[PDB]
């Protein structure tokens, strides 16, 4: 009955697995929706879904409409985007760089990281054959592309991940699962339950939503998709706690001193 937006990448459908499929109580029956995050990122933005993974750069957007689960983000500390190139670069001045969305949390951390570049953007499975072919000079790049970049022959410009924690001593928030404020209190509390149990329940049989990854991310070889799960499923994934909660304020912080984000005085969280 409730659309349940996500992406198809191995770390939602993993996430997911066990809500979609019935192996955990929800409080309501779920319609999955699955899109690429900039589509949902730009959906949120006409609060169109009442349940949906989001940038955490685009929650900033639309806090008015949403509040944030504590449960089924992707934070951490080496789960950070990527900028690669065919060989080392002094600087992205100038340079065109393929990115993924304007609203990803990518994006922005690459704004805050350098000023001088030209976006281009595209889906995000189109920047590593960019950047190899010569379109562009450098790429963001975010999901899997992160393990199979060298394939390309591509190196790492920076991990702005690493250069987050470096910057502010905290782990990033990449993407969280935001509520719609019109579903009331009672119901978001229960659907931030119930996708706890959800992740729990991966993590505890991870090879059941083992098909379920596959059907939706079809081109990649189980290898790169239990990397994809290790590498960003993890604590935060559970619950943001004290640490991740940090995190996302000074994230906001960061957005709000560039008036990319109006200031609100609404918890972060349910
Ligand atoms: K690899």
């Amino acid at each position: 009955a409730l659309r349940l937006g996500f992406s198809p990448c191995p770390n939602d459908t993993f996430i997911f697995y066990a809500l979609v499929h019935g192996r955990v109580e929800s409080p309501v029956p779920l319609e999955p929706v699955l899109e690429d995050v900039e589509t949902l990122n730009r959906w949120a933005l006409e609060g169109r879904l009442p349940l949906t993974k989001l940038s955490y750069a685009a929650y900033a957007q639309v806090r008015d409409r949403y509040v944030a689960l504590r449960s089924g983000g992707a934070l951490g500390r080496g789960v950070g985007p990527l900028v690669v190139a065919r060989g080392p670069l002094q600087a992205l001045e100038g340079l065109r760089v393929a990115v993924p969305g304007r609203h990803t949390t990518a994006y922005f951390l690459l704004s805050l990281y350098a000023q001088g570049f030209v976006p281009v953007e595209v889906r995000y499975d189109r920047i590593l054959p960019m950047v190899a072919q010569g379109e562009v000079e450098a790429g963001l790049i975010i999901h899997e592309s992160r393990f199979t970049y060298p394939r390309y022959g591509l190196v790492q410009v920076v991990d702005l991940g690493a250069w987050w924690e470096e910057r502010t001593g905290l782990p990033l928030p990449l993407g969280a699962i935001l509520a719609r404020r019109d579903l009331g209190e009672g119901l978001i509390r229960a659907l931030d339950e119930a996708v706890r149990r959800s992740v729990a329940y991966a993590l505890a049989h991870p090879e059941e939503a083992l098909d379920y990854m596959r059907a939706h991310a079809q081109e990649l070889s189980d290898e790169v998709i239990w990397a994809h799960v290790h590498t960003y499923v993890n604590a935060f994934s559970l619950d943001v706690g004290e640490e991740g909660e940090r995190a996302v304020a000074r994230l906001f912080a960061e957005a709000e001193a560039r008036g990319l984000a109006a200031p609100s005085p609404r918890p972060l969280f349910v």
